[PDB]
C-alpha cells in the first residue's frame, strides 16, 4: 500500500506504478551506435518500472560525447531501438526515449570530420574527456552561428520522427546536466548577444524552439523535459538560478507537456554531493500544474514521502534500478536491495548490466523470452 506502487494515469498511458527508471548512460551500443539484443534484455528486465526513460541518445554524431552511446539518427539505429521497444511492450512496459545533444561536453575525436564540439559560446568546460585514444583535455568548443540553431532544432525534429518510428511511447528532451540545451539556459556558459543570449527569455528560446519542433511529431502530452535547476556538474553556473528556472518552469506549465522531470540539487550528474539549495522539487511544485517527476538520491522512504506529501507525482530512481530490475517488487516486499556497482556503470558487457538478480526467477525468464523473441522478429536480414 505504498503510494510508490499505485498505478498512475499519464494522460492515457496507464503506468503500473509511480516509479520511473531514470535515464542512465551505459555505453553498451553495438557498432554504428545501434542498440542490440543485450540492450533489449536490459530494458525488458526493467519493464516493471511504471515508466522507463532511456539512456541519453544522441540526435546526431555532433551531439555525441562518450563512447558507444546509442543514436537515433539512422535507419539501422531505429531498427535496433524497435527491438528494445518491442521487448518492453511485450512485458507491458512504457518507454520514452531521451533525446541528447552533448554540446561542448565532447571531443573532436567523436565529431564528424574532426570538427570541434559546438556550444552557445566558445568556453571549454574544465577537466578531461574520455576518447577512443584515452583521456584528453577538453577543447574550446565552436560557438554556433545564429543560423545553425535552427539546424540543430531540425535534428531534434528528425530524432523525434525516428523515435516515433522506432516504437517509443514518448520522448524526453534532455535539458540538464551541462549539455547543449543547459549550456544555452545558463549565463555562465551562454555569453551570446543574438536572440539566443542575454535575457532569461532569450536564453530559454532554444528550448522552446526544440519543443515546438518535436511537438509537430508527437502530441505535447507525450513530450517530457528534464532540467537540473541547481548543479555544478560539467562547469555549469548561472547568476540567478531562481529567476531563470522560475521563468522556465512557468512557461513550460503552459505547454501541456507529458511531464516536467527535475533533478534534486543533491546530485552532481552521476554522484551524490553535499549541496545547499532551495531549488528542489518543493520549490517548483507550485509553479508547474502538470505531471512532475522528481529524481535524485531517493530511497524507498524518501520517495514515498514525496508522493504522500504531494510534492511530486512520480519518483525516478537511477542507481537502484541499475542494480534492482524489480525495484518496485522489492519495495513492496520490504526485500533487501542489490548493491549497485559503480565500476560497471559505463561500458562493458552483461556484467553489472543484465546479471543483477530478481526476487522471482520467472521475471528474469520472461524478460529473456521477450528479448529473444524481439530479436528474432526485428533482426536485420
Ligand atoms: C551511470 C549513470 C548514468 C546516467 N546517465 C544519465 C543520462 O543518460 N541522462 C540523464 O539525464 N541523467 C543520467 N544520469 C543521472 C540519473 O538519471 C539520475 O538523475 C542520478 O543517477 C541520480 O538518481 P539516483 O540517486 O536515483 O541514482 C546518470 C546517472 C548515472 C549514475
Ligand atoms: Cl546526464
Amino acid at each position: 500500500m505504498l503510494k510508490l506502487l499505485e498505478p498512475f494515469d499519464l494522460n492515457g498511458l496507464e503506468l503500473a506504478n509511480r516509479m520511473v527508471m531514470a535515464p542512465l548512460t551505459r555505453n553498451r551500443a553495438g557498432p554504428r551506435f545501434v542498440p542490440t539484443k543485450m540492450n533489449a534484455l536490459y530494458y525488458a528486465q526493467r519493464s516493471g518500472l511504471g515508466l522507463i526513460i532511456t539512456e541519453a541518445t544522441q540526435i546526431s554524431q555532433q551531439g555525441m560525447g562518450y563512447p558507444d552511446t546509442p543514436g537515433i539518427y539512422t535507419d539501422e539505429q531505429v531498427d535496433g531501438w524497435r527491438m528494445v521497444t518491442e521487448a518492453v511492450h511485450r512485458r507491458e512496459g512504457c518507454i520514452f526515449l531521451q533525446l541528447w545533444h552533448v554540446g561542448r561536453v565532447s571531443h573532436s575525436s567523436f565529431q564528424p570530420n574532426g570538427q570541434l564540439p559546438v556550444a552557445p559560446s566558445a568556453i571549454a568546460p574544465e577537466g578531461e574527456v574520455m576518447t577512443y585514444d584515452g583521456i584528453k583535455p577538453f577543447e574550446t568548443p565552436r560557438a554556433l552561428e545564429t543560423e545553425e540553431v535552427a539546424h540543430i532544432v531540425e535534428d531534434y525534429r528528425k530524432a523525434a520522427i525516428n523515435a516515433k518510428r522506432a516504437g517509443f511511447d514518448g520522448i524526453e528532451i534532455h535539458s540538464a546536466n551541462g549539455y547543449l540545451l543547459h549550456e544555452f539556459l545558463e549565463d555562465g556558459t551562454n555569453k551570446r548577444t543574438d536572440r539566443y543570449g542575454g535575457s532569461i527569455e532569450n536564453r530559454a528560446r532554444i528550448v522552446f524552439e526544440v519543443l515546438d519542433a518535436v511537438c509537430k511529431v508527437y502530441p505535447s502530452r507525450r513530450v517530457g523535459i528534464r532540467l537540473s535547476p541547481d548543479t555544478e556538474f560539467m562547469s555549469m553556473s548561472d547568476s540567478d538560478r531562481p529567476a531563470l528556472y522560475s521563468y522556465l518552469v512557468q512557461e513550460l506549465s503552459r505547454r501541456e507537456l507529458a511531464y516536467l522531470h527535475l533533478i534534486e540539487p543533491r546530485i552532481k550528474g552521476n554522484v551524490d554531493v553535499e549541496k545547499e539549495s532551495s531549488l528542489n522539487v518543493e520549490f517548483f511544485r507550485p509553479l508547474y500544474k502538470g505531471v512532475l517527476i522528481t529524481a535524485g538520491g531517493y530511497q524507498k522512504e524518501t520517495g514515498e514521502e514525496r508522493l504522500q506529501k504531494q510534492h511530486a507525482d512520480l519518483v525516478a530512481y537511477g542507481r537502484w534500478v541499475i542494480a534492482n530490475p524489480d525495484l518496485p517488487s522489492r519495495f513492496e516486499q520490504n526485500a533487501p536491495l542489490n548493491p549497485y556497482d559503480r565500476a560497471t556503470f559505463y561500458g562493458g558487457n552483461e556484467k553489472g548490466y543484465t546479471d543483477y538478480p530478481f526476487l522471482d526467477p520467472r521475471d528474469s525468464q520472461e524478460a529473456l523470452k521477450e528479448a529473444e523473441a524481439a530479436e528474432r522478429k526485428w533482426r536485420r536480414l
